[PDB]
């Protein structure tokens, strides 16, 4: 079957990769931000004793 | 002009780089989620001291 | 850097160009063989 | 399902084929035209002499 079909499949895969990378980075920056907030609040609470 | 194999190779390297970057970001995210879970569990312990 | 879609389109373009070029060369070769056959048959009927 | 490298390799193979086929076809077309024109010139010069 014609090369264009397979070619388009590769293009669609690149679209998925680009969006998936965006989503994973977004989630990584967020989970780290939130985690650091709790680490700091915890040290502060500890030193209030 | 530029031989077609230059373009073909660049595309190949894009596909590979994105697949690898996606695996990388996913393992980094597994680790971040574990770290966050550990920190929150310690915070709970501290707030019930 | 260059967005992946630039390279991807360049390749799709090359694939298309080559497919088109092969169709063109083939149709031209059909005509050229017909003319050659005609010419040689004519030449045989002059060398008589 | 099937890893993209498989399909990507098939495409590279198709381009290899395309390049070689184009070379071959151009070789053949150039030659056919060359020989044909040889015979046309020959036939011209001969027929004016009859």
């Amino acid at each position: 079957v014609h090369w264009s079909i397979v070619y388009r499949q590769l293009g669609n895969l690149l679209e998925q990769y680009e969006v998936e990378i965006a989503r994973l980075k977004s989630q990584l920056v967020l989970e780290k931000k939130l985690r650091i907030q709790v680490e700091k609040e915890m040290e502060s609470v500890k030193t209030k004793q």
